[PDB]
């Protein structure tokens, strides 16, 4: 009860800013994750030996490849803490336990595939899950690991707030489906411009928490510079491994998975910063007024992707 956990006086600073990079030190992300926990939530949200059981159980069961892995699981969760440090007040005990445990658990066991290739492939997640395919997979996956002995880290709520969290954890995790983000923000944008928001309308918070973990999901476009440029290297690793399967089923790939077609990625990306990034951290500055430095960050981006298509870089 007494124990806390401390970062060296960089990371003490640098973590509470939304652009941080939790760094290369994998051994070193369970104690930034419970640090981010224990400022978050309370030292008493939960027990720290259940906590650091489930922590290296979620970790074991993230897959080593190039992007959906372990470092992005910490780094969404990075995301959230940022976000709701930043809105302090706004959050119940149970969102603020629930959500950085969703983030941690968002992607899990992925194996670098979209739902799209899980259903040309007929893969058995596609028979038994329709839609959402990875996402319902990922939220079953934690709840697996939440019933693994030792691991309820949710032990000491009531059978209610319990349900609560787990109802919090499944909502946030289908969310992270962006084929599901762009009706969310459209009805949030709708919903605030009318100003018929109402953030104690229960079906409304579970709109803003969706628009919450597609910003965190996405962070990687709101780091600086050399930190997204590395990383986009990581993510169409995965999309090229996706395409050079496609081909495989007898299938010609979109070009965003054609590494034939890497010539074309800096205008591939201001789209995507065009019709997604820049909308999506657009409409949360607005409902959430002290998330504008992601919006800031993410324009920056944008700037430095034009640059890199005009010959500047
Ligand atoms: C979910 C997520 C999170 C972060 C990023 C950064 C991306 C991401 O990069 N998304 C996208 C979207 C569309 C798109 C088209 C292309 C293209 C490439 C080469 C030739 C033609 C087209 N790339 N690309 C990339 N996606
Ligand atoms: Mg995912
Ligand atoms: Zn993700």
């Amino acid at each position: 009860g007494l124990m806390q956990f401390t970062l060296p006086v960089r990371l003490c600073k640098e973590i509470e800013l939304f652009h941080f990079d939790i760094g290369p030190f994998e051994n070193m992300w369970p104690g930034i994750f419970v640090y981010m926990v224990h400022r978050s939530c309370g030292t008493s949200c939960f027990e720290l030996e259940k906590l650091c059981r489930f922590i290296m159980s979620v970790k074991k069961n993230y897959r080593r490849v190039p992007y959906h892995n372990w470092k992005h699981a910490v780094t969404v969760a990075h995301c959230m803490y940022a976000i709701l440090q930043n809105n302090h007040t706004l959050f119940t005990d149970l969102e603020r336990k629930g959500l950085l445990i969703a983030c941690l658990c968002h992607d899990l066991d992925h194996r670098g595939f979209s739902n799209s290739y899980l259903q040309k492939f007929d893969h058995p997640l596609a028979a038994l899950y329709s839609t959402s395919t990875m996402e319902q997979h990922h939220f079953s996956q934690t709840v697996s690991i939440l019933q693994l002995e030792g691991h309820n880290i949710f032990s000491t709520l009531s059978s209610s707030e319990y349900e609560q969290v787990l109802e919090i954890i499944r909502k946030a995790i289908i969310a992270t489906d962006l084929a599901l983000y762009f009706g969310n923000r459209k009805q949030l944008e709708e919903m605030y411009q009318t100003g018929s928001l109402n953030l104690n309308n229960q079906s409304h918070r579970d709109r803003v928490i969706g628009l919450m973990m597609t910003a965190c999901d996405l962070c990687s476009v709101t780091k600086l510079w050399p930190v997204t440029k590395l990383t986009a290297n990581d993510i169409y690793a995965e999309f090229w491994a996706e395409g050079d399967e496609m081909k495989k089923l007898g299938i010609q790939p979109i070009p965003m998975m054609d590494r034939d077609k890497k010539d074309e990625v800096p205008q591939g990306q201001l789209g995507f910063y065009n019709a997604v990034a820049i909308p999506c951290y657009t409409t949360l500055t607005q409902i959430l007024p002290p998330t504008e430095p992601l919006l800031k960050a993410c324009r920056d981006n944008l700037s430095q992707w034009e640059k890199v298509i005009r010959g500047e870089e």
